[PDB]
């Protein structure tokens, strides 16, 4: 058995950096979760990415799974009007935390925008099972997370509507969150909707020291690196993590589906040779090392597509745990053994949907104050049930009832 | 028992007209499926569409399916530079038919294009289970099928590359099709790759004559379009439809799937009072007087979500015979009775994926000779089985054959 399981996730890619970062991983006998922006296959995204398609391809051949981080980080809230110098604007004013998110449908559209641009270069990417860009996402900026119905919690001070949280003055009120956190918040909701779960992560593995011309080459050890994500298993580091524009104040400690993981969040562009420092000289043998000593720890290294472990046949379970399966998650309802012929589904009385969706869904276990959207209109549970087809919140009116609004 | 089944599907929506012609659909006490271009909504499509929201909100409201017909139907395509006027521009030139498709993926691209935009301009739109624009699709000018593994046909001269059909000199060769129709073709793999079905028609409710001012005024009455309905009914219209770019060449005549049912095509346009006629005023009465007489007739009316049967539980299946569930398609692998925890799935032995797609799935159930995608490669089915998870062609070269290119 395990000391536990780590998921490596890496954001902002696909750029030139990412193909030595996967060759890396591949060495290292690992798989890993990355977390794309598709601008820089258009070559605006202000990096160096004249490879980012190579690493796309690579990164899919390698095996690895591939998720969604919108089409452009957000940076069409950094500025005025949106372009190919975007990137480089939002750069030189470095104000990416500030109103990173106002519209929320606007802002959800980047994660499709994302899924025509990755399947425009790409067209062949939907043959491979580990292209899961349309059903697992992370918000930009956001330690978000949307795993189940009674599992999910947001980043309540990830952005600001003024200041940055290292600026004099910077107030940060989780209770009632900035303008941007709210809009981050509807944006979760809305891809959660559209099937997508979103992950925050437990460990960042950043620079030691902003303060210096190559701040890449601060990044922490491999030894050092390990001791932290030996400190984070199963103590709840979401909560504690810094700075504080990374917290996720409100996560369930100790949730089943936390427990013995710890998720791994870092950065192509911290392992390249480049305006940060010399992070491939240096970084790319303190990630090789770290998988080395790692597995020597006793961990093992699964992507985000098995974090909600996948329903298996033969195996028994308890009343009120949690599966995915076809991309849905599922509760059991009755203890069981699973069959190949009786899997979780919409009709299943072995389980019900459990999604962190909040449409009104079939088959899912609705509790009293629960709050549903159905046909454009929002409905309170007023006493708990399973819904079925027949039980629409429009006509059930002693199951539901239709709040008023303004 | 009904007659036979009629599916009313009107194109080219939402616009002005849309609201009466949905207004006429509920006083008739029928549903029907409207195929959708979203470029309305933005008011650049070149039609009465200031009320365009306000149809697609009523639509919806009213329990009609709202399917997929592409963002600007393709317009892109006839001209230079795709802008706000398009869309005159290529009223003006009428070549709609002409270089229809060109970039499949391009193309592609322009129905999840239809789904930001229907998304941003009805934020609600998924809280309505009858919002179908992920699963049901159209394509402009085009009889095309992909409808299960075994029920797809393409419209072979849908479009063209240079002359019209009417133009003197037309050739229609559907052994060697345009490039055009080539593209489309592409485009039908790529959307059902996606987990689209698409579906053409039977029969098309249009003007009998276009050579006059106001061509929407010699709309085929009541009476007359029963008759035509009646005809099609079991005699595989698809084939000896008029004109030949309305034609499948190839719809497998007497497929049990397209039994006892007929797929009216109509625009919505053709119901207003403006530049094609007075469609209001004169056709509106028509639809009205058909939906009552067809149901004298013994008539019964379904939308597209419907056209493959849902799997229901009580129902004996024979070995052979489709079902959709959950937005996919199932074929019973052996004869049973459908129990509430045993519905179709990835893993079930009662049923196997029938999807009308090319991706290596899980659970289909491979023939010899069947091509399929995998990782960006292209294998050949060399020997029958159903497929699994550990039997990826890339590593099963006993049942796959993997394929050279150029
Ligand atoms: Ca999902
Ligand atoms: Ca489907
Ligand atoms: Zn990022
Ligand atoms: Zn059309």
């Amino acid at each position: 058995t395990p000391k536990g399981t780590i998921y490596l996730t890496f954001d902002d890619g696909p750029v030139n950096a990412s193909v030595e970062v996967i060759k890396v991983l591949n060495q290292g006998g690992v798989k890993a979760t990355f977390y794309f922006n598709a601008w820089h296959l258009d070559g605006i995204g202000d990096e160096n990415e004249d490879r980012a398609l190579e690493a796309l391809k690579l990164a899919l051949d390698s095996g690895h799974i591939v998720g969604n981080h919108s089409y452009d980080h957000m940076i069409h809230n950094c500025v005025e009007e949106f372009g190919p110098t975007s990137g480089a604007d939002c750069n030189a004013t470095g104000n990416h935390q500030i109103h990173s998110y106002q519209d929320p449908v606007r802002d959800a559209a980047s994660f499709e925008q994302n899924l025509i641009t990755l399947e425009k270069y790409l067209p062949t990417i939907r043959s491979y099972p580990n292209y899961k860009g349309y059903e697992l996402a992370r918000l930009p900026y956001t330690n978000g997370w949307r795993v189940t119905k009674h599992f999910q919690a947001d980043g309540l001070c990830a952005t600001s509507d003024n200041l940055k949280p290292w600026e004099p003055g910077y107030v940060c009120d989780p209770a009632n969150p900035s303008n941007s956190v709210k809009a981050s918040i509807q944006v979760q909701n809305i891809l959660a909707n559209q099937g997508y779960q979103t992950h925050g992560w437990d460990v960042d593995w950043a620079p030691e020291n902003w303060g210096i011309p190559m701040p890449a080459n601060s990044l922490t050890e491999a030894v050092p690196f390990l001791a932290y994500v030996d400190k984070a298993l199963n103590s709840c580091s979401p909560t504690t993590i810094e700075p504080i524009n990374s917290k996720t104040q409100e996560f369930p400690c100790g949730t089943p589906l936390h427990a013995d993981k710890v998720i791994v969040l870092t950065h192509d562009f911290l392992f390249e040779d480049g305006k940060r420092g010399m992070g491939a000289t240096q970084n790319l043998p303190k990630l090789a090392e770290f998988i080395r000593i790692a597995k020597e720890a006793g961990y093992v290294f699964d992507t985000m597509d098995n974090y909600t472990p996948r329903w298996s046949v033969g195996k028994t379970y308890q009343a009120g745990e949690y599966v995915l399966y076809q991309g849905v998650v599922y509760k059991a309802v009755i203890s069981h053994t699973a069959q190949q012929d009786w899997a979780p589904s919409s009709t299943s009385s072995l389980w019900t949907n459990a999604d962190p969706a909040t449409n009104w869904t079939l088959n899912v276990s609705y509790e009293q104050g629960d709050i549903v959207n159905y046909k454009g209109k929002r409905y309170l549970v007023s006493v708990p049930h399973v819904s079925q087809q027949d039980w629409t919140p429009d006509t059930q009116n002693t199951l539901f009832t239709a709040l008023e609004l303004r």
